[PDB]
């Protein structure tokens, strides 16, 4: 069942700053074939997929989806399943529906129709994912986010009755927000969450953010990740289900030996605890991958995949 669905995807690595951006590209990243074969090489399971659906379809309805696009997103499906890779596929920034819910509601739950339908035939190793890191109007009211999960998992039902369905709490998937995520009775949804505190080190000099926070922070573990994902472990007992931290990482304006010691102190919690994860994210300003020299970055790298259990 779900669990055994859950610990499939195992650990895992986000294709970042490529098809959730504004065009693919647009973020600095372009899909290759041969990531996938890079990504099994390094000791991945899991391939996440950010989408951001809302720049490649109709704003009127049927809010249908550029057929270019759709066929970019099956190419990535279908070769990282060939390939022996799970694949989870999202709907990932998505402004428009953070700030108006109620407004942006009907060209979603469409998107989630075409993409449901589309893929109805996909294999368990494909997972659906509801709404990155639900934020905006979502964090005012936390019961929009639980009323409109449930209407998009109706829609996803329809065609795919027992797929593994991935939903997160508000606050951009902040697990503290599990207090208020609110869940239908139905047997195949994994829960996630996403961890980058302290976002002062994780994302320092991160322009996209608004204030930007100052660089120079260096970061060494002390309880904060231990207590974060306690909370987290015990929430997932209480209501019986299984955790994928879809997204952690720190930002390359970090020092390098600040985020291995991060990266490896995450990566081993989240194991101590039976949660799959997905490491932010494979080759751009988070990247375990360097495109330009075409080489891994070890000491990030073996934080998350290590060669002895301990280390
Ligand atoms: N320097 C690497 C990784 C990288 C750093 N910042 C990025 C921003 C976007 C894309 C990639 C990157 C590259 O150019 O590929
Ligand atoms: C805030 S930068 C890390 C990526 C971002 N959290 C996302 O979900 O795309």
């Amino acid at each position: 069942g779900i669990v055994e669905l859950n610990r499939q995807l195992g650990r895992g690595v986000n294709l970042g700053n490529a098809l959730e951006a504004p065009w693919e590209g647009a973020w600095g990243v372009r899909l290759e074939e041969g990531f996938f074969e890079l990504i099994r090489e390094a000791g991945f399971k899991t391939i996440r997929l950010p989408v951001s659906w809302t720049h490649h379809a109709g704003r009127a309805a049927p809010y249908t989806i550029d057929p270019a696009f759709f066929s970019r997103v099956d190419w990535a499906v279908t070769q990282a399943t060939r390939r022996g890779l799970n694949i989870v596929v999202n709907v990932h920034h998505y402004d428009e529906l953070n700030a108006n819910p109620q407004a942006e509601e009907a060209r979603y739950l469409s998107i989630w129709r075409q993409i449901a339908e589309r893929y109805r035939n996909q294999p368990g190793s494909v997972y659906f994912e509801l709404l990155n890191e639900p934020h905006g109007r979502f964090n005012d009211n936390p019961q929009l986010w639980n009323d409109l999960l449930a209407k998009a998992l109706r829609v996803v039902r329809e065609s795919n009755p027992s797929r593994a369905v991935i939903v997160g709490p508000v606050g951009w998937n902040s697990l503290w927000r599990l207090s208020e995520l609110r869940l239908p009775d139905d047997p195949n949804l994994i829960v996630t969450f996403h961890y980058y505190d302290p976002l002062e080190f994780t994302h320092q000099g991160a322009e996209w953010l608004n204030p930007v926070p100052p660089t120079g922070v260096v970061w060494h573990q002390q309880n904060a990740i231990a207590q974060a994902m306690e909370f987290a472990q015990r929430w997932a007992e209480q209501n019986r289900r299984p955790i994928f931290v879809g997204e952690f990482g720190a930002y390359e304006k970090g020092d390098l030996d600040s985020r291995v010691r991060w990266t490896g102190a995450v990566r081993s919690e989240l194991e101590k605890r039976n949660f799959s994860w997905a490491y932010w994210e494979f080759a751009a300003g988070f990247g375990i991958y360097d495109r330009t020299t075409r080489q891994w970055r070890t000491p990030l790298l073996k934080a998350l995949v290590p060669e002895q259990p301990k280390l």
